[PDB]
Parts: C-alpha cells; structure tokens; sequence
C-alpha cells in the first residue's frame, strides 16, 4: 500500500541554471548513463514499493524529478508552483496525472511559489509538516497547506543556495528518527527542530556527506536508498536500525537532485 512516483529521463538534461549544482554543467549529463543509474534507482525502490510513472514531457528535463510535483495528504495534493518559468511548463503534466489517478488537486495562486514534497516533508507518525522555505517555496504558502491539509506546519528557513529544497538537507525517518545537515537551516530553525526531536533521533549529516546528497534519501520503512555515501553515517544509520542500499546518481547531482528528488510518495496516509 506504499506508492512511489517517478518520471523516467527520457527527455532529460542540463539546459538551464537554476541551483549552484547545475552552474558549468549544462550538456556534462549523458543521458544514456542517466537511463542506467535511474533504472538502477527504480529497481530497488521497485523491491520496497509499487512504483507508478508519468510520461516525461519532452523540454522538461527536470520533470525526472517527481518529488516537486506536488505534496500528497491522503487523496488531496497541492500542487507545486514552481518558482522557475523552467519548470513551470511542467505543472499541467503532473497536474493531469494526479486528476486522472483519483486525487483531488489544490492550486496556488499563480504568484506564490511552492515546490511540493521537495521542499515539505511530513514528520513520518504525522504529527505534524516540516515545510521548508528561503530560495523555492514562499514562506507565505504555508498557512495554505496548513488549512488545505489540516495540518500544522513547522516552517524552517533554509539559509545555503546549494540545499535550496528541503529535501536535500533534511529527511524524516521512520521510528521517530531525522536524518539532516544542520548548518543548511539559521539558528531559530535548528532550535525548532531540536525542541522536537531529540538527540538520540538525531541522524546529523557532515557536509563531506551532505554534499553529495546524503540526506536526499528515498525511506521505505527500514529501508534509506540514497546515492553514496560515508562508512561513518552507513554505521550511523545501521545502529539506529536502517538498511542502507546506494546506488550511483551522478547524472542527476549534476541537476542538483538525487534518489529522494526522483521520487514521489504518492500514499501518505491521514494518521490518527
């Protein structure tokens, strides 16, 4: 009962500049070995959950990253507005893939920027959403996920251009556990997120890890899928009870994303 949504790269590359990953890489992708890495990705997200995919649209390169299309709450999406006109073309393709599966879609004013599960997480017992913002989503987009999903939002200001989504920095785990790199948030944010989650559920990334995507991992149950990572938080993580698969994403880091921006959890069920 566990859905993930990916989008494969048939049309993907570099062809444009919108985070400090994608500066001096625009054509530096081949788009043969981005075919082999994300065949590699699905097929072991495969073995932990159904994986559903929406055509890629040819001009969207980063439509391959599924995690901005939207954020998911039962049968309710909000819809990313995207705060780039590079990928605001995507909208209506995933638009049309959450109306034709069942969900029912709640859109943004069209000046308000807010890019979906990439940069909003739910805490995984579903207390409550950590919603990022500071360089996508506007800060002033919260209360409206906050009111369409009856949900309270703990708002985090992300202060580094190179973890400019949530999810590059930041990722809930199962068993009360936070995988994340502190030094991406400001002060104010950090002490929020401490007054929540203990230090003992504290998975804290260096930035030799966070640089390469550490935190940007996919999470099904005791599973953490990500892209490489140190033996030092592979050891981490295995005592806090994870099983850690890697799987080699150099195509899409040259994007600025990794396995988390690749993938969309698509049932995120309303918990009591």
């Amino acid at each position: 009962d566990i859905r993930i949504l990916m989008c494969p790269p048939d049309h993907y590359d570099v062809d444009y500049v919108i985070n400090p990953w994608m500066e001096g890489n625009i054509h530096k992708s081949s788009q043969e070995r981005a075919v082999e890495q994300w065949k590699k990705l699905h097929q072991t997200i495969k073995e932990c959950a159904i994986v559903d995919l929406v055509k890629p649209a040819k001009g969207w390169p980063d439509m391959v990253f599924t995690a901005s299309a939207g954020l998911v709450l039962g049968e309710n999406v909000v819809l990313s507005r995207f705060y780039h006109k590079e990928r605001q073309g995507e909208e209506p393709y995933f638009k049309a893939w959450f109306e034709e599966n069942g969900f029912t879609v709640y859109e943004l004013p069209q000046d308000l920027p807010f890019e979906g599960a990439g940069d909003a997480l739910f805490d995984r017992e579903g207390r409550w959403l950590w919603a990022g913002y500071g360089f996508r989503s506007e800060l002033d987009s919260h209360p409206y996920i906050a009111k369409w999903l009856d949900t309270e939002v703990v708002s985090l200001r992300l202060i580094d251009e190179r973890f400019y989504h949530l999810d590059t920095c930041f990722c809930p785990l199962s068993g009360g556990y936070l995988l994340y790199y502190p030094p991406a948030f400001d002060a104010y944010s950090n002490r929020v997120i401490e007054m929540r989650i203990p230090p003992e559920k504290r998975i804290i990334v260096e930035e030799l890890d966070a640089v390469n995507f550490a935190c940007n991992a996919v999470n099904v149950n005791d599973i953490i899928i990500m892209n490489l990572v140190s033996r030092t938080l592979k050891e981490k993580l295995a005592e806090a009870g994870f099983k850690v698969r890697e799987t080699p994403l150099t195509e899409f880091l040259k994007a600025g994303g990794a396995a988390k921006c690749l993938t969309l959890r698509v049932t995120e069920p309303i918990l009591p």
